[PDB]
């Protein structure tokens, strides 16, 4: 009852606010759109209002089949570089959603594809982070050694573990995505820590675009940085959960 | 190490089963989108295809902002309602994707909304969880105290708690889906399965529907459902690690 009576309050703050953010562009795109609509039926009188209506059944019958609305569909066909990340984005929890089953053989194949793979995946990269843990302990260990171990020093070493973390998945990664996506920087940041998190809206996926020049390896660099993130992340929500055991039992030294 | 390669086997064989799977359906759908759009222009020589690409255009403009192609637009507005259950699936980091962010004030906001609540809301889930076990498994052990305790006792308390669980989540709910939403069986699993375990591709919500005589309660009915399913599936990968740390051992007596 002690997190409920909380937790209320920040959702009731959140929409609060998100309310306010939001509803006014929410509201002029919506007056746009209606705006272009009239004046697309007066640009066209030889086109009808009830034939505008078939058009958009049209498009919005197939934009939830798979089929882009505009352009070439290259980057969400259903091949084999497609699927080899679909299947990774299936198995980290993120889901997307720019493409996904459509059919029922599919639809069920996919849930017993995640029922066996989610909880294997979220081991491989618990061990990811264990070892790399590992790695920077022994070295943090090796050269603390050759200099002089101190009371502080754990704090020393988990606060460049942290914002070694934080720069690499929050502050650096939007520059790139600055120069290979034009995006701005608050697109880039917002989408670099919905990914790191398993959120995954799916409104900003990175290596995906049909007016684009990628590299032939920009896509796996891309999955291989998060899975990269995804094992720190790892690392450091354990590193967090120990710590809070130290800082529960630091309170009482308080009292 | 070992876990590696196996991850890499899953993912290719999970892309030639759904590169087998989807690819035809996919396929003929956007032959059909391509039937249909030089249909159009069939039905209205009087229409030019540069005038369908701008109509093109408008319509994918939309979908960008947030404002729905078709129909009533009252499911997807930024108001109270909406988002509070926006504010939920972001901080249950299932993420939809629906309604999102569209503004760089709002952008900047979802991020630390996310960084402050997502760590909070995984302990009240584990909080409920915990409170949940602790119920059951006195009221389980005081009527096997009226009974017989026995050595395996541990097995039919669990087994119970996990079929319980398979039921309450996957079995039983794709009914009142079919009933409520009118979706198949199919989808209705799919569904479930693909919300309770975080992943939220976002093709099928459960309550948004402006062809819908929905209940005043039914969408806060749904997100109670999942926010007690996420509770047990935080109890049963609780006792998933406990149960392996078990088996670590209990190998060897196989040995
Ligand atoms: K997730
Ligand atoms: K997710
Ligand atoms: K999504
Ligand atoms: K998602
Ligand atoms: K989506």
């Amino acid at each position: 009852p002690l997190l409920t009576s909380a937790i209320i309050f920040y959702l009731a703050i959140g929409a609060a606010i998100f309310e306010v953010l939001e509803e006014p562009h929410w509201k002029e795109a919506k007056k746009n759109y209606y705006t272009q609509k009239l004046h697309l039926l007066k640009e066209f009188p030889c086109l009808s209002q009830e034939g505008l209506d078939k058009i958009l059944q049209v498009v919005s019958d197939a934009a939830d089949q798979g089929v882009a609305i505009t352009g070439n569909q290259t980057f969400n066909n259903w091949n084999w570089p497609n699927a080899m990340i679909f299947a990774a984005t299936v198995i980290t929890t993120i889901g997307y959603g720019n493409v996904a089953p459509k059919t029922p053989a599919g639809r069920l194949f996919c849930v017993f594809y995640g029922l066996f793979g989610v909880p294997l995946c979220l081991t491989w990269i618990s061990a990811l982070g264990k070892f790399f843990g590992g790695r920077a302990k022994r070295l943090g260990q090796f050269l603390t050694r050759r200099g002089v171990s101190l009371r502080k020093a754990q704090i020393t070493c988990t606060a460049i573990f942290i914002v070694w973390g934080v720069l690499v998945h929050l502050v650096i990664p939007p520059f790139v995505f600055m120069v290979t996506e034009e995006w701005n920087y608050i697109e880039g940041l917002y989408y670099s820590f919905i990914t790191i998190s398993t959120i995954g809206f799916g409104d900003f996926v990175a290596g995906v675009n049909p007016s684009a020049n990628y590299h032939a390896l920009y896509r796996y660099f891309v999955e291989l940085w998060i899975y990269l993130g995804l094992a720190w992340l790892s690392l450091f929500v354990n590193w967090k959960v120990s710590m809070f055991v130290e800082v529960h039992k630091a309170i009482k030294k308080r009292r």
